[PDB]
C-alpha cells in the first residue's frame, strides 16, 4: 500500500506516484523521457527510450526492486517506425529470463515524446 518516491526519476506532479508497492508486487507508472529535473529528454528513439530505461530502474531501486525482477512491460510508441531502435536499447536493460511484454505504436504519448513504459515487478 505504500507510495514509491525518488528523486532519480522525474517526479511525479499530478494524482499519480512514480509506483506503488501491493500485494507482493510493484507497479510502475508510464515513464517518459523526462530528466530527473523534470526536463524533456530530446533526440531520436534510442536516446529518449535511454531515459525512460533510466526512470525505471529509478523508480525499481526505491521500491528495494530492480530490473530482474520485472514480470511484465507495456511498452507505447508513437511511430512504428520507432520499434526496431527501441527493442535495441530496452534489450541491453534485461537479462533473461525477460518480462513478459507488449509493445504497441499509438497515437500519440505526453507532451508529445516517442516512448512510454510502464511495468509490474516483484517486491522484495
Amino acid at each position: 500500500m505504500e507510495a514509491v518516491k525518488t528523486d532519480r526519476a522525474p517526479a511525479a506532479i499530478g494524482p499519480y506516484a512514480q509506483a506503488v508497492k501491493a500485494g507482493g508486487f510493484v507497479f510502475v507508472s508510464g515513464q517518459i523521457p523526462l530528466a530527473p529535473d523534470g526536463s524533456l529528454v530530446e533526440g531520436d528513439i534510442r536516446v529518449q527510450t535511454e531515459r525512460v530505461m533510466e526512470n525505471l530502474k529509478a523508480v525499481l531501486e526505491a521500491a528495494g526492486s530492480g530490473l530482474s525482477r520485472v514480470v511484465q512491460t507495456t511498452c507505447f510508441l508513437a511511430d512504428m517506425e520507432d520499434f526496431p531502435g527501441f527493442n535495441e536499447v530496452y534489450a541491453r536493460y534485461f537479462t533473461p529470463p525477460y518480462p513478459a511484454r507488449a509493445t504497441v505504436a499509438v497515437k500519440a504519448l505526453p507532451r508529445g515524446v516517442r516512448v512510454e513504459v510502464a511495468c509490474v515487478a516483484l517486491a522484495e
